[PDB]
Order: structure tokens, then sequence, then C-alpha cells
């Protein structure tokens, strides 16, 4: 494939009740291309008044007897597979939008992000008519069963690093279970989500089942979090804002909350691992998606015996990483999302140099149009450095050294975060020992960034609350109702 | 059985690391007999300082390599079985304590509460080695499985109306899953829980696995809810304080939260129901446990054609209900828990009179000592009235009337609470149409207050988050870890 | 829609390894149109030698590292999705084949049979990547999990009354689980199965994954049952042949056996039921698909109170039932499948008149071009008549009477069959007492012949071994492997 | 612990309906001590007449409304828990019985066998009230759920090699699901089964729930297998008799069959394994329980690099393995069960020598009384020798050499059996690949042989059908009934 020539941006308004609407305020906000600095377009900016209209539409779409509630579960599923067909048909357009808006290299957006988008929808198409309750051999003369009903109106808030993929991870399980959705994409990256609105009507979802409100966090986002007519909030973003979400939910509605927050994830390389493979996988674990991954392996612990050769190979690999235009096939790494993130990264890079960490390569911006940063590698990192403790969310790799398994297990878990972790070793006893010991929601053995819709994903400690994806992720999108019926005698 | 005659209150101290302790302040607080107002004893009052060393004890009990962590899961179950055996052995003393301290009729405490305590422990003893993760057929060369691990230190706060039963409902699933516990019982009712510390010790639970910290809400409770060393909090359950729990969770360390909150539950009697049976069930729905049940019971909708006869027989039965001393085997209704609850019920009765409800019987307290209230019946109650909107934790029955199944489904669901519902009818279509439409975590058909250990319990809307009991009660007490292993080839 | 007029039957060969083949012997057998007597075409006649080639094809396709074994589970589902796409496209052709070969009215074959096929494939397409093993909290220093793998070559033998739907019901769960399949359609109706072979090739299934061998029972069928290279057999047919299947499995290689066998299923009508509706449901419950249904409600028990009028409304309805050519929209009931079944009906019909039941209507053939039988109703049937103990499998409705609920449960259960049962009533206690006490694999309340891919289906007693359809159906097509790993220490 | 010095055999009668009966013929059969040949006692010999009486006791105990059908599921768990308490109490007596009757070293029977009996009952005691059906979201206006009823009367036949344990493996899941049981222990070892009858009566099981009929294969065993009043047969034993059981069940009443039929299980030692640990574990894998183990690692494959050292260490360990009296705490190996087994082992050893396998130690009987055989090791075994293909059930170790993982995968799997397998390696890729390619119901990695109550256990291919133990063991003891209710509207 190749990028869509002269990409037309035709969906820029708020999506409520399957209709495109203006701001109630009249205000719009700009969208920028992080590779060039230019302004792509203006998007209608949602605020509290627009959220209330979205919630009203989602609440009416969910009313008993409505088309969405009466629909056969198997038909919710076919609606989700139809959306997958449409995203497949419009694949190159959508990957061009994610590239133009998110700075993702186009071929990565096409073959990675968009593939996961289509697979997520097809996976949850299969689940809709396979959500089961139970019947229970209860004490006494009763017949007891549970029903797994949709919760109702689900408010969803997502960040900017995987716009289209996040969108699908949120709405696919929600819809599969029969909920209706008020979703606020990141203000940095609203474009693909809005295009998804057109596909969503084209697929034939009833009006109001999905409502897409682009806008800012403290306005549209905080309106969702505090709204009294929203039954559930799924939030993905930073840990500090996640604290605000949980506070707002208790203070307002006691709405149910899922949190997917930040990480500072350890990647543990043992000496007996394949050096070629572990170096490239730890390099991808840092630099994938411009380093803007919550799953970034940002604390690479290397066994003493190989640390020095590991540093040499990682440095060579980072020194060859092709930075440049996302539309160029050779580009490995695009720009950071915006200037605020760009500066956040460079000040962090300065912090590591000001502390005692050896800067092997990189360290500076590139000076080009946009927000490009040189692939950066620190060695001699110690656990006390800001670099080893704060989420960089940029193309900065940090290599630490360790001696014994007990040591590195302690140090990997010595963190307020616990999103993910990885171990590289051919030894089965320390593979399972380390993986069992990690306080993280996902552990990889001899791989990294293996995420899919089939597998539960979420954080330990302050990295989140609850789980997304897989059969477990469906639990957060239904309510359990126990029906107990008095019966004359009961046998079995 | 009969009450243990003199009853010594042997256990009045704080239970930390399997040792009895004085409060760090040296303060004690009194405990009263609700039927006479007399002071039963004084109990060591835990504050922030005792919470601190309880969490320290529980965290050490939870560290890798500890006796509790290394134990076979099946042997976790055995301890829960030994604990139930000890409760069954001392069943009379515990029933006397629940009666003396909580005002429950002793026979009710013996045959209902204490049976529900023994069965809770035996149910979850069996679950301990049957908590399964899964293996997932993901895309690509991967072996993906999930482990369910304990969350860690669980802080637990319970109310006063079912002291021993709620204590079991809280510690049993937590221990079944391998957690350690810091539990604060209600300041009114700490005696049953403290006796359990003695039986927890005699059963052989490792030190620090369970710590029992009597004290008050703004001190011991708020220290638990904000404690940055507690990984999960389970709360029961006024809805006002529930908001503060969830806010304090997001404000502190984003600990996982389960809430079991208030209720104002509808009971719908259709004309085609066994009238004699429905009158006695709806009467037990409001007056059971002195009306101090989250599952009342408190909005009885009766179809027009049987409304006069239903009211007539309800008033006949309330007037016959035997209020008196809990130790007396003829007593059906003991006192309310204390003066503040007594006053709240009497004020809500006044507001019912002051709004057009027909005070058919009752309305005032009984006698001069203790906190006895007459069984009170209101008919001609309408939705907008305060008594119909706010929960009266007291012996106060409110009878509304209805035509049409659709009307009463609207009126039943029109509520911020959704803990419980019941429908009485012999028609299968009515029973299933109404139970499916109810916005409540538990719907009983032709019965009321059927709360078995095998079946989950929890609220819709502002009545709580998450579920207790059943297999689903386990879900709140485990963290899910996904382990994804790269493999050479992969075949089905 | 209207049938494909003069339809060529293109596919008449044996389907092995995605190739069309002649029988080893060179023998062919005739296929007849049952509404007309005339010969439709000639089909290659498989025997033991062809079954051996097919098994060899299925075993090689199942070998480790083959395309079918290495395919992602999600891609198995996509293949099942494509098959449904194709069946939908050629829906008119396949319904026409089902009429012309099985004698079902084309309208009911287009809107019932072929909808069941498309929905079955689509359902099991979703299960493919959702078949999960478990991880087990086992005693000792061990890590234990289970894999759910395909069993291998599955032999499948199906009858003639729902040829295409039986075909889907068999291969869809088998392929969803990753097995390879040797299937033998009924000698009477191989044509839609053989057409499905061409769509299977077009859809993309690897060679050898599905092999279709038309032929007779004692030759092709017995070859499958005693083949030492087949790991599992799924047989649907008569009870007498089912005994031979289980016996042949035991004598050969102990292949796993699921049997779906005969039925003489009860249908209980209480007075407190909607006569209008219940009469039409009991009518369809025995006359649907020309009475050639294993689920046929062939023992209609009616409460004395309404026996009178039930017979009158049933007879009035049967005398109106339109018998005619399958391609005519007005036809409700086509012919029986062949002369053997035809003569079996009337012979059993004669026993009814000779044993003392009132022939209320029908009871004879039509103008003998095709095997048409006039709709027949026996009233005053007793429990010991041949008409009440033996499967008639034709348009014959037996109506008995009963007085007491306990009497009718005893009478309905007095049978060696137990495939299905139905109770019509509006009383919840009666509906639940009767359904719980029925010795039947499927109990319908206030409906009949409600069957989906989603629901487990099978016989109690001599009506079957094992279950098909739904999730429980998947268990039969999968083999459990427990893997236990020694670990250095367990933390639980 | 020490043996129960004299041990009178108290219980020698047929156990039906909780009463001890004489045989209908009056005949008794002798029970021998395998260490001395001396007769231990006489036991009533059950035959067809006795099975008939036992089936109607079990059938009446299973009737709707009986004590066993009406009892709370949880109460069945309590009874199973009581049986474990009683076995625990009489652990010394039962271990002495198992040792005296079965020849097991007393310490082995006390600490291994009896611990497994107790833990089996306590595991399934927990499952009784946790057997759930489901509620299914089907198309149309339906409420579909499933109930998991008991099947009915379950006949059960077990061998002599783990008499008490396999008794526990059979009845625990059957009773946990609520069936009634007619169980025939092996003619060699009926004593500990009969003593359990005393404990079953003492534990409070209703009469007829468990009936124990000691007797012989073709007489009492075959009458069980072909009985038309038995709904399910659970058989553990040889593949040859397993064929007859499955054949008998097809020819009689189509009862449900599960088969556990033993094997010829491969044990693969890679060069990168903990060598001394592997030598000891492969030794135990062969010589545990006098080699009379269906799990016996009878084909140990050793990588050529370490073959010579492995053989030498195996010869040393085998030559120092203490053979002697079961009651001596020094004894690791007791006698074989009887003269038939002794002779069959001695012949097979002769076959190995005649066919060129190198006999490194042992090969002859030991002494003049009892059935002791010298521990025996065969050096250079090849896959085509009779000893490499046939189950020996004796203290005979067979060591083969191999070069390549893919070679040893083929050779391990080239067999009609597939009960169990093991691999020893520290490489994670070798352990995963080999465990996934094994055609065996249980694969151990770096151990042998961990059989818990939590883990399913059964054979591939001709090693059996279905599974025992764990949660999957309960699936064979329940029928599934689908109930489908028509409902007016349905809202998803
Ligand atoms: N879980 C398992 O898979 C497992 C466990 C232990 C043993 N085994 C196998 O059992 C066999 C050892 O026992 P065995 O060969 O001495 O006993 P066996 O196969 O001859 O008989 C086993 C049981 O079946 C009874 N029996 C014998 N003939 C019968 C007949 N015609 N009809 C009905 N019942 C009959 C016997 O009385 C006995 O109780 C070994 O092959 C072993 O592999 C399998
Ligand atoms: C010595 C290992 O100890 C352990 C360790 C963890 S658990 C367990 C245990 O409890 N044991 C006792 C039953 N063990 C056994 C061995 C061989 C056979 N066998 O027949 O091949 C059988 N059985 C087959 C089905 C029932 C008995 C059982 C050995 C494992």
């Amino acid at each position: 494939p190749s990028p869509t020539p002269n990409l037309e941006i035709k969906y820029t308004k708020i999506f409520i009740n399957n209709e495109w609407q203006n701001s109630e305020s009249g205000r719009v906000f700009p969208v920028y291309n992080p590779a060039t600095g230019e302004q792509v377009c203006e998007v209608q900016e949602a605020d509290k008044a627009d959220i209330d209209k979205a919630v009203q539409a989602a609440r009416l779409a969910f009313s008993l007897g409505s088309v969405w509630r009466r629909m056969d579960a198997s038909e919710r599923g076919r609606l989700l597979d139809k959306l997958a067909d449409l995203v497949e048909r419009d694949r190159a357009v959508l990957a061009t939008m994610e590239s133009l808006n998110g700075g993702k290299p186009f071929l990565q957006a096409f073959y990675v992000d968009l593939q996961g988008v289509i697979k997520t929808f097809r996976y949850y198409a299969g689940w809709a008519d396979k959500i089961h309750g139970m019947t229970i051999p209860v004490d006494g003369d009763y017949f007891t069963f549970t029903r797994h009903e949709p919760i109702g109106v689900c408010g969803q808030i997502i960040p900017w690093n995987f716009p289209l993929l996040m969108f699908a991870w949120k709405i696919a399980p929600a819809l599969c279970c029969g909920n209706t959705v008020v979703i606020k994409p990141a203000e940095q990256t609203p474009l693909s989500a809005l295009y998804m609105g057109a596909l969503i009507k084209e697929a034939g979802f009833p009006p109001g089942v999905i409502n897409i409100l682009p806008g800012y966090g403290p306005t549209a986002g905080a309106a969702i979090a505090s709204h009294i007519g929203i039954d559930k909030i799924a939030f993905t973003g930073s840990t500090e804002v996640g604290k605000l979400i949980q506070e707002a939910a208790g203070r307002s509605n006691l709405k149910r909350v899922t949190l997917e927050l930040g990480g500072k994830s350890p990647n543990i390389i043992f000496a007996d691992a394949d050096l070629d493979y572990a170096v490239e996988q730890a390099h991808q674990g840092v630099f994938f998606n411009q380093g803007q991954c919550c799953t970034a392996g940002s604390r690479i612990f290397v066994e003493e015996s190989i640390y020095e050769e590991f540093v040499r190979r990682s440095v060579e690999r980072a020194k060859r990483r092709v930075v440049g235009s996302p539309f160029d096939p050779t580009t490995e790494q695009g720009p950071q999302i915006d200037k605020k993130q760009y500066n956040k990264i460079l000040e962090l890079i300065q912090s590591g140099v000001a502390e005692g960490a050896k800067l092997e390569c990189g360290g500076k911006g590139l000076g080009r149009k946009g927000f490009f940063i040189e692939p950066t590698v620190f060695s001699n990192v110690t656990d006390d450095m800001r670099i080893a403790k704060e989420e960089i969310f940029g193309p900065v790799q940090e290599i630490l050294r360790f001696k014994t398994m007990d040591e590195v297990i302690e140090r990997a878990n010595n963190s307020d975060f616990g999103l993910v972790a990885a171990v590289f070793t051919n030894d089965i006893n320390k593979a399972l020992t380390v993986s069992s010991a990690m306080q993280a929601g996902t552990v990889w053995i001899n791989c990294y960034n293996a995420l899919n819709a089939q597998s539960p994903f979420g954080g330990f400690k302050m990295s989140g609350n609850g789980r997304e994806m897989g059969e477990f992720g469906l639990r957060e999108y239904s309510e359990v109702k126990t029906v107990t019926v008095k019966i004359p005698q009961k046998n079995s």
C-alpha cells in the first residue's frame, strides 16, 4: 500500500444520534500534523452541553423496547463484523489519517494498528451471542440463575498514542455486551474516531448507540466523568488524571470505573538469552510507536555478563534507526505527538545527563519541521534517577545492570506502576519464577508487545483498575442480576 | 437452645498479628445493649496508629515466601473449614453475643445469622483450590495463559445490622483467594468480630493474615480507606459514606473498590398471587431484623383489585407482631440499634404523616428503655413522598397501589437505588417480564430475602459496585496476570 | 424467492482432498425426487475402500505442522465465516436442492433450513478463538494447565430429514475445534452435502480437512464406525443403528462416540393455557417437516378439562393442512422421503385403527405420484398402543388425555426415549415442576421446536449419548491435555 | 506411624442399602497376602443376583423425592467431608489393610495413598454446590438455560493396584453430582473398599446411595456392564476388557461409558536436564507401586550424549532398591499382586532378553514365598521389541536412546496408548514443544508423577475415553437439560 493521495478530511463535527452536529458553543479547535507543524483542520469542540445531548441520545438508545435492546445478540455481533468489513475496505484511508494525525509511519499504521482494529472487531463479533450467565444449585427450594445484562450508557475516554486502536478496544466490548457509548477521543487525535462515525452509520448501528464527542479533557472529559446519567466510565490515560476520574465518580454517581494508566515497565534480559533477538526485541520494546507506548520497556535490566555487549548492540541499533517523514516507506520512527510532549522528553533526557547516566547516543531534537527526537540510549542507569522512575513516553532507552535473579525481581517490582513486564531467558525455572513474581498485569517471556483482543490487559498497583480485552474484559461491561425463584420441592 | 446465661465478654482488645493489643492511645469505647441502654463493656478503640501496624502485619503476612503465601490453596480452604467448625461449636455464645449486642432475637441469631456464618465459611473453603485461570488460543506463535493471584492487603469496613454475617461475607472470599485482611467492624457492634479473632487464632491462621481493628468511622475507617499501603477496600454500606470511600480511593493510591450500599427496594404483588403467602412474605420483607436490612422491602406495590384486602391483612399482622426482649423466645422484633437510628425512624414517620400517607398502625416508640419502635404501616403512599424515596432502616411498611404491569415497572425502577426487587405472581409471563425489566442486582420471584451463599449479591446504580457471594464474589479479590510465552511453531 | 427452475445437479462425485473422485468400485446409486418418483441423477457410491482414502486424506491434513494445524484459531473462524457467506449467496440453489431431494416445501427450506445453516456456521465461526483451557491452583510446587486440542479425524454419519442442516451441525463444531472430517450423508439425500463440497473448496479450506463420501449405511457407514484410524464418531440416526455404532467403536479402536438417536417425545397441555396457540404449536410439533422430525411431539397429553375442544381444533387444523408439490408456495407439507418410510407410516397407522384409537381424520395416501400422506389425527390414544410407543416419523398426531400433574409426569417419563419434551401452561409452579421432572435433553415451556446452534441438544436414556450444539457441544470435539510443571517454589 | 498389629478383617460382606448381606449363592472367595501367599480372609462373592438387588437399592435411592435427591447440594458436600474425616481417623487401619492386601509398603500407603484418598474426598466435597449450568442469549423471544442433573445409577469397576484411592476417585465425583453408585472392586483387593462401606454408613449417607459388591470380572463385573437399569459405567482396567465394556454398553441399554485403560508412557530425558534428579525421577516413574502403575514411564528415552551415564546410574539405583516386607519401614518395594502378574512379568523379561535388549540387573523372582521380583533394568531397547510395546506392570525399566527432538516426538507418539508422558529439560522451548506434541492426557515437565485431585486425568487413543479428577471429572457424571421458555418480548 501507499498513502492516500491528497487526503480529504470530511468528518470534523460532533457525532450524536447518528447525526453530525456543531458545537453548542460554536467553538472549534485545531488539529495539527506533528511531522510538519501545519494545521490539518478544525474540529467542533464538545463541552458539557454537548455531552448532555450525547448522554440523552445514548440513554434513549438504551431504553427498554428500543431497536438496540430488542436486537438479537447474534445481530449485535453481525453489526460489529460489518464494521470490520468497512474498516478493511477503508483501510488505507484510515491508516493515512492515523499517519497524518498521529505521526505514525504509514506502513506501521497500515499493518499493525489497522490490523488490530479489524481483528478486535471480528473477535467481539464472535462474543455477542456467547455471553452466558449461570444457574446455581442453591440451598433450599429455589431455582436461581443469573443474567448478564448491559450496564447502560458507558462513558469512555482515550489518549492519543493509538487513536484508532484505542477506539476499537473501547467500543467493541461495550457494544458486544449491548451497551451504548459516549466516547471522547484525545484532542490531539480526533480524526480517525470521527471517520469511524461515518462507518458506524454505514454499518447500520441504531442512532445514539455510539456518540463521538471530540474535545478537551478538563471540559468534555470531566463532563463525562461527573455526569449523573452515565452508568460506567472506562478511562485510559495518565495516572494523575485517573485519580481525578475515580474522585469524580465517587463524588457524583458511584458509576463503575475501569482505569488503564501509566507504566515504567521492566524488561529483564538474562545472559543465556539469544543476544541478537533480545537486543532487537528490547529495542522495539522502547522505540515502538515513537516511544509513545504505555507498555514501553523503559527499565531494561541486563545480567552483568552481557551488559556491556548488550549496550554496544543496542547503541548500534539505535544509531541506525531511520527517523523521518511518516509517509516515507523507509521511515522507522515519526515525530512525537506535539510540542508539549517534545519538551517533556528533552527535559527528561537532560535529567538523565545531569544525574550520573552515560548518554551513548541521541539526546537532542532534530531541528526539522515537526517534533523529531534522535533515538536516545542511556547506560549506567540506577533506580534513583528520574529517568528510571518517570514515564518518558519518548524514544529514550535506559539500560540497567543486575547480578542475581532475586536482586532484579526486587528492583523490577520496586515501583508504584505495574502495567507490564518481560523476561528473556531459555531457562524454564527462572522464566516461570520471574514471571510469577512480577507485579504486572501482563508478563512476556521471550517476546515483547504481544497484545491482542483475546488476552486480558491492565495494571497492577497504580497502573490501573480492572482489565480490558479477552473474556475477562467483558465482565466490566455487564451487570450481574441474580433471579431466585421459589419452587415447590426441588430435586437433582 | 437458649442464651448463654451470664455471658462473659472475654475479648475486648485489638487483634493484630494474632496477638491481643491495647490501643496506642490507651482509649477505650463503650458498647451498649440496645434493649436496655446499659453498657455491656468497653473495647479498645483503634485509631490511625493501630491501623498502621495492622497494615504492617498484614503486608508481612502477604510477602513472597511467607507461610500464608506458600500454603497450598487447598490448605487455605482447610483453615476456613476449621473456622466454621469452631463457629458451630461456639454457636450458642455467638448467637447470644449477636443478640445482646445487636438486639436480634436470640432464636433468629441462632438459626438464621449463625447458620449463614457457618455456611459462608464452608462454601468458600471449597472454592480455594478451584479458582482457575485460563489458556487462550491467541494469534501467532504464542502460549498465553492467565493466573489469578491475590490482590494483597484488603481493608474491610462493615456496618452493624448483621455483624457476624457481614464479617464472614468479607473475610471468607478474601482468604479463599489468598489475601490478608484488615477489617474494622461497626463501632456499635464489635463483639462478635472480636470473638472471631480468638477462633481465627485457635484455627491456626498464620499471624497477620486477619487483623480486627474495632473503632469509629472517621478515625479507623478513614485511615483504612486512605491508607496508601492497602491494595483493595471493601465497604458496606451507607450510600453517603460510600461516595467518600470511592473518592478517598482515587485520592490515595487508586486501591480497588467494592461497595455494597443503600437500598429502597420494590416488592410487586400482582392480583394473581397467593394472597395469604404474599402478605406474610411482604411483611417479613420490611420487618425482618427490625427493618434494619439493606434488602427491605420498603416499597410494596399492590395491584388495585387486591389493594384493600392486602392492606387490611398487613395491618392485622403488624398489629400482632411481637416486640420485646431479644432473649425471650416469643420475641419477633427486638430494638433498633441505637438512639440516632431510633430518632431517624421517628422523624421519617412524622414526615409520612405530614405528606398524606395513611398511618394505619404504629407510629411511636414503645416503652422508656432501649430503642423499641411499634410496627408501623403506611398505606396510600405515593412516589414523590419522602418515606417512599429515602430508606427507613426501621419497622415501617409502605404500601403503594398500581394498575398495569408497565406502569409499576416504570415506578419500581424510578429510583437511584437498585439493590433488590421481588415480584409475586403465578403467571410465568408476568414473573419473567418483570424480573427481566427490574434494575436490581437480585430479583426474587414469589419469595423474599433468599440470600444463599452460592449466589452473588450487589447493587445496580447507586446501591453499589461489584458483587459479593457466589463464584462472582471471588472476582473482586484476585488480580489477573496474563503471561504470554513465545513458542517455536504452534499447532492446534 | 422462487426456486432455480431447471437446476443442473453438477456435483455427484466423492469429495476427498478437495478433489472430485469416482468410487473405487465404479458403482453408482440413484437419487430420487420424492414428490414425483422419478430419478434425479446418479451419485458415486463410496465403500470401505473410499473411506480408507478419505481417512488417509484427513489424517495427513491433521498432521503436525500442516496448514490446518498451524492456522490461527481466528483464521479457522474466518473460514467458517466465508462458508456462511457462500451458502448465503447460493441460498436459492441450495433450498431448491433441499426441496427437489428431500421433499420439503421450498419456502420452508429457504426460510427455515437454510437460515439454520447460515446461522450455525456464523455461530461456530465465533467460537474458534474462544475455546479456553484452564490454569489450576494445584497442590505442591507445580504449575498446572490444560490445553484443549482437536481430537483428529472425526467420522460423521447423518440422516436424511434435515440433510443440509445436519451437515452444518456436524462439520461446524468439528472444524471450529480444529479437527478434520470424514462425513457420510444419507443415501437418500446426498445432493446438498455434495454441493457444500464445492463451496468448501471455494471458501479456502485446506485439502483433506472435510471429505464427503455419499453411500449406503452398511457399507460406507460401517466402514467409518469400525475404522481404526478415526478417533471420534458422531452418529445421528435410529437407535438400532446407534447400538451398532457404539458396539463397532468398542470392537475397533475405542473411538469416542456421540449418538443422537430416536425420540417419542411428550407434549403436555394444561387447561390454563392459550388453546388457540397451543393447538397450532402441537400441530406444528408433529406435522413440521412432513412429520419427519426426531423432536416430533408425538405423544400429546391433554388435560381432561380441555381434551374435548383440543381434539376438535386439532382435527379442524389437520383437515386444512395443504399437501402438495414442494415448489408450490401454497404447499404446507410435501411427501415422505421414500416408499419404505411411506409404507412404514400407513402400516403403523393401521395398528392405530386395529388397536382401538379413533381415527379422527386422514389415514390414507393420495394419488401415488410421490409418497404423499394425508394429515392424520388419532384421538383416544392409550399408553400401550404401538402408535404411542414407536416412532412414526410421519404426519400422524397422537392425542392422549390426563387428569393429574403427577400422573402425566409419570406417563411422559415412562419411555426408553427422552430426546425432548414440552409443557404448555401459564402457571409458573406447574411449568417448573414439569420441566424439572422431565427425563429429556430439551424441555420447552410454551413453545415447540425451538432449536438453535446456541443450545445444547441431546437425548436422555436411549435417545442419545453426549450433546451437540452450544458451548457444551464443543467439549465433544476437543481432547483435554493436562500439563504439570515442577517449579522451584509456589506462592499462592 | 506403625501398622495396626493384628488387624482383624471386620468387614467381609456385600454392602447394599447400608446393610451387610451374604451372597445370594452363599459362596465366598479368598483374599491373599501377596507378601506371603497366605490367605487373609474370606469375602462374600457378589454375582448377577447380587448386582440386581444393588441396582434396585440404588434406583430407589435415586427416585424423585427421596432423601438423596431432595438434600441440598451443599449437604452432599458435608457428607463427603465427613467421609474424609472418618478416613483420616482410621488412616492407620486402612493403610495397614492396603499394605496387607495390596502389598504396598505401609509407609507408602499411609503417606501417599491415604493422603490421596482424604484429599480426593475433601476436593469433591467442595464441588457439590458449585456445579453450574448456564443461561444462553439465543435468537428470538426465548429464555434458554441449562440444568446439570445427576445421570442416575452409576456402575463402577476398578482394578487392584490402588484399591482405596481408585475407590475414592470413583465415588467422590459421582456422589458430588448426586448420583447413586454400584461399585465392584477388584477380586484381589476388596477389603479397604468394604471397610469404606462401614464409614459410609457411619458418615450418614442415605441407604442405597453407595453399594459395594466384591466379586469377579465375568460374573459381577459383566452383570454391571450389561445391566439395563444402569445409566452410566465408569471402568478402570485393561484395554482388552475396556473393549468389552464399551461393546456391552452398546449392546445393552446404551449407558454412558468412561474408560481409563492404562498405557506405555514415554519419559524423555534431554541432555540439558538435571541429571541426578532425572535419574531418580525416571526410576520412581518405573518402580513406584511395584511397577504396577498405569502411569509407569516404561519407555525412557535418553539423549545419546548422556545415555551411557544415565544407564549406569539407573543400574546402580535399581540394584540398591530395597525389596522386602511391606511392614518394614526400610522397604521401598513390596511384592507383585499375584501369581498371574508375576508370571506375566517374568515372561516379558524373557522376551526382552531373547530379542537382544541388554539385561543390566535383575530379571528373576526373589525368594520362595510371595511374588517379589528383582528390580530389573534393560539397556538398549528398541521400539519394535515386545517389551517396548506391551504394558509390563512390573519392576522393569526400559531405557532407549535417541538423537533428535523430532525423532523422539515421533517415537514417543508412535503407539496405540496415550495415557501419560513426561519430558525432562531446562530449556523452555524444548519443554513446550515436546509437551504440546505429545499425544497424552497428562504431560509432566521435570517431574513424575504429580496426580492431584485438581488436575484432569485420562488417556488419548486406546488409553481411554473421558477424564477423571478436577472439574472435568464431574462432566461425565451429569446429564445436561436445556430448558427454553417462550417470553413476550426479550430485551438484550
Ligand atoms: N486410570 C487408568 O487409566 C488406570 C489405572 C490403573 C490401571 N489401569 C490399567 O488396568 C490394568 C491392570 O488391571 P488388570 O488388567 O489386572 O484388570 P482387568 O483389566 O482384567 O479388570 C479390571 C476390572 O475389571 C473387572 N473385570 C474383569 N473382567 C471383566 C469383564 N469381562 N467384564 C466386566 N468387568 C470385568 C475386573 O474384575 C476388575 O475389577 C492395566 O492394564 C492398567 O494399565 C489403568
Ligand atoms: C509420589 C507422588 O505423589 C504425589 C505428588 C503430588 S500428588 C501425589 C499423589 O497423591 N499420588 C498418589 C497417586 N499416585 C499414583 C501413581 C500411579 C497411579 N497409577 O495407577 O498409574 C495412580 N492412580 C491412577 C488413578 C488413581 C491412582 C496414582 C502417585 C501420585
